[PDB]
């Protein structure tokens, strides 16, 4: 039934508004210029962002990072740092979708090793225009052209970001379609390892009907949305692994040593 | 408010299976019998010892140099190896405890660097009886007779985390009940040298709040267990100085010894 599938969503969007703070109708309002006041502040070179770095650190040593260290590591460091702030809330989330929690232990945190980066990838379009990211909760908001300015392989880095952003972006979607899609990555029995696949691919197969829902009521106009939906997330597991491989290029011709002992054993025999 | 503080217990238990293969449930069965896999083969003196290393024919040991120096020492490099691993387990648990990981970084790490003892010989004592402890994953079992036995040194290292121990087990705790414990002690504001102690106060009141729910819901019998079991938090803090005093006498005693680069860390002018 219809009505049933339109719970699961409304459940769904009540927990992603629990788990996540800020939201794409919030980052979007903040990324065009809903009531001008509390503007971001505005990262676009090396001067702005010492000068920004001493205004959401300047108050009380609250950062993403401390100094003693070359900007395009330090970047780099808050970008790790904030990805770990996010996996907490991914994991927060997933405990919200019926059936996860009941799962074998082992499975559950397989889901989650696999599905957090390409979650991460998914929300961080929500932040994202053309011409830049909001950082900290909102607070600040770095230009696309000053990541690519980074040195030869800090620069190439977000970008690919970017490059999906604005495609997906395109499709319009919002938080209650947002909800919908983010479980059904999760719930992907398709991960190296899992022990039981078979009821992994019951939740999702009735997530997919949630979706599919979803769209054709709230997208009536977009002609197979669900469809191209999908297949974004080839695009994602290719975001994923490259990113993979830009990361075991980090550690492995890098200088700088401080890395998060969760992320670097979760992205442990991770595409 | 009642709900979420046994959310707040579900979830720190989840987050403690998921981080520590050998939970207190597990060391009991093996102490017991309860158990469908081989009694621990018993530790008392040089030759059961020697046998219980030479047990390999069908049992593994973890990857390093083998009979490498004396006894005496080789028990050392043994639980030096474990400290190190229990430490990752710790962290691990440490990254999923709500608002942790949104701390100011260098606080952190500072959590981290004098809690983990306390948290390792809490832990420890779920391995332990009056009459020895369980090691390696619970494949051998090891004589406080034996341990008491080993020249000057070495001989007063474990005694002290004994009789902790046999006090700590009697108040009957359970894994559900030490998983709010141990995040309690990871998040105190009495530390050395932290940067924001209020918002790491405001989140230990929060857990101070789940344990005491936690313990009358689940030891309603039991009076004031609450407060004993915060009593016990000074007994640790004595162990751990303890055992830091242990090591200055090591450094004279002693050889080479040099620790884990890890492990070197969080002993760093500790106190
Ligand atoms: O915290 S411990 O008591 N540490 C410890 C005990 C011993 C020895 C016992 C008997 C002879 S030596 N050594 N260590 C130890 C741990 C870490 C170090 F960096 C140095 C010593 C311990 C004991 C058993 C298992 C553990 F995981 C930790």
């Amino acid at each position: 039934e219809s009505a049933d599938l339109r719970a699961l969503a409304k459940h769904l969007y009540d927990s992603y508004i629990k788990s996540f703070p800020l939201t794409k109708a919030k980052a979007r309002a903040i990324l065009t210029g809903k009531t001008t006041d509390k503007s971001p502040f505005v990262i676009y070179d090396m001067n702005s962002l010492m000068m920004g770095e001493d205004k959401i650190k300047f108050k009380h040593i609250t950062p993403l990072q401390e100094q003693s260290k070359e900007v395009a590591i330090r970047i780099f460091q808050g970008c790790q740092f904030r990805s770990v702030e996010a996996v907490q809330e991914i994991t927060e989330y997933a405990k919200s979708i019926p059936g996860f929690v009941n799962l074998d232990l082992n499975d559950q945190v397989t889901l989650l090793k696999y599905g957090v980066h390409e979650i991460i990838y998914t929300m961080l379009a929500s932040l994202m225009n053309k011409d830049g990211v909001l950082i900290s909760e909102g607070q600040g908001f770095m230009t696309r052209e000053f990541l690519k300015s980074l040195r030869k392989p800090f620069g190439d880095f977000m970008e690919p970001k970017f490059e999906f952003a604005v495609k997906f972006n395109a499709l319009e979607l919002d938080d209650s379609d947002l909800a919908i899609f983010i479980a059904v990555i999760i719930l992907s029995g398709d991960r190296p390892g899992l022990l039981n696949v078979k009821p992994i691919e019951d939740i999702q197969d009735n997530l997919l009907q949630a979706l599919e829902l979803q769209l054709k009521l709230n997208h009536p106009e977009s002609s197979q949305l669900f469809a191209k939906l999908l297949q974004k997330m080839t695009d994602l597991r290719q975001i994923v692994t490259e990113h993979v491989q830009l990361l075991q290029v980090i550690k492995k011709t890098e200088t700088d040593m401080s890395l998060h002992p969760l992320l670097q054993e979760i992205y442990k025999d991770l595409y």
